[PDB]
């Protein structure tokens, strides 16, 4: 088959996918990208249809198997390696680029194929006395010349590590990065379970970055890990992570976090952020959130929001509830965003959760 990756057996083991992997970032399982577009792999649009099960349907066309949108790494770069060479047919199509690209050796032209992902062909066209100077082989020059540009302000980090490929002819930078992640990742692995950073390693990244494990600004940390739990944080997340906030030490995360925390007044981000505590506080065995870790996480997430959290506390603290719902998290802050200031506009009729019905009742008298 022609897509077969033992055809790339001949290559060395550092490649496009593993650069952009490394500079991008690799998602394995169907998500929406910044413009609301389900996507996966390294930047995969699948489909413009709001439908996921379109998506679905044309993931499970193009790797040949019911895949419920959820791939492996290898069927990613089977999907990556497609759209590399719709890049190069466009590349060499350019009058432009082709001349410096045919010019380049296989490290350099994977360099200039980055360029071309991130910023397209137009872009990396501008660049017209940097491309002269790869061309001409003026390595240090050119290197020089990209790092004054409006590229390298925007990605600082990967754009570091672009230029390097092509000062060096190596994936030095690469080895670098990964090396670095490598050994961060491993002061705070679980010392039994390679694969995860336990409590312990928890705690010692809190300490590292000066936060304290229960304030909120660790919560959105993990919100931005994509966390699946909060008893654990995996190899991958961890890695992930680094890649999509664009950080290889302690010190480029500590100085990220405020920027994070500022995405809660972007539209719908605060809404994505309070949805997202609930499946990372809950039990994974579980399908439900205990009452107590429940009441735990809402008093961290809504105070200062929810108007009524110190009537919400009492109503809940007299009930018997063992645990909440997903669908009854999700509708509180509905609940709040909708109510007045003295629950005279609830509407009993609206399908709310019987529990936040019975809440009014307690309520509107206090
Ligand atoms: C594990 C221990 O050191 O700290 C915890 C105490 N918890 C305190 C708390 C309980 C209930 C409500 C609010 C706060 C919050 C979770 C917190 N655990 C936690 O942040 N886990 C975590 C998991 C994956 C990723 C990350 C993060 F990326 F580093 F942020 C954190």
């Amino acid at each position: 088959h022609s897509q077969d990756l033992e055809n790339l057996y001949f290559q060395g083991s550092m490649n496009i996918f593993e650069m952009l992997r490394i500079d991008e970032g690799l998602r394995l399982k169907i998500y929406k990208d910044t413009e609301g577009y389900y996507t996966i792999g390294i930047g995969h649009l699948l489909t413009k249809s709001p439908s996921l099960n379109a998506a679905k349907s044309e993931l499970d066309k193009a790797i040949g198997r019911n895949t419920n949108g959820v791939i492996t790494k290898d069927e990613a770069e089977k999907l990556f390696n497609q759209d590399v060479d719709a890049a190069v047919r466009g590349i060499l199509r350019n009058a432009k680029l082709k001349p410096v690209y045919d010019s380049l050796d296989a490290v350099r032209r994977a360099a200039l194929i980055n360029m071309v992902f991130q910023m397209g062909e137009t872009g990396v066209a501008g660049f017209t006395n940097s491309l002269r100077m790869l061309q001409q082989k003026r390595w240090d020059e050119a290197a020089v010349n990209l790092a004054k540009s409006r590229w390298y302000n925007q990605t600082p980090n990967r754009t570091k590590r672009v230029i390097t490929t092509f000062r060096t002819g190596t994936w030095d930078a690469y080895k670098n990065l990964r090396k670095k992640l490598e050994q961060l990742y491993n002061r705070y692995k679980d010392p039994q379970d390679e694969n995860k950073i336990g409590i312990d390693g928890i705690q010692q990244f809190c300490d590292d970055l000066a936060l304290d494990p229960a304030s909120i600004s660790v919560l959105i940390i993990a919100w931005k890990f994509r966390a699946a739990t909060q008893c654990e944080f995996s190899k991958q997340e961890f890695m992930d992570g680094m890649t999509e906030l664009g950080c290889d030490s302690i010190e480029k995360l500590k100085a990220q976090i405020p920027k994070m925390e500022q995405e809660l007044k972007e539209p719908g981000r605060f809404k994505d952020f309070y949805q997202f505590t609930f499946n990372f506080a809950k039990n994974p065995g579980q399908k439900g959130l205990d009452l107590e870790m429940a009441i735990a996480y809402w008093n961290l997430v809504l105070n200062g929001r929810f108007k009524f959290l110190d009537l919400w506390n009492k109503f809940l603290l007299e009930h018997h509830k063992r645990s909440i719902p997903k669908d009854t998290w999700n509708l509180l802050l509905d609940f709040s965003t909708m109510i007045a200031d003295d629950m005279s506009n609830y509407d009993e009729e609206g399908a709310w959760p019987v529990l936040i019905d019975d809440f009014v009742e307690f309520a509107r008298p206090q």
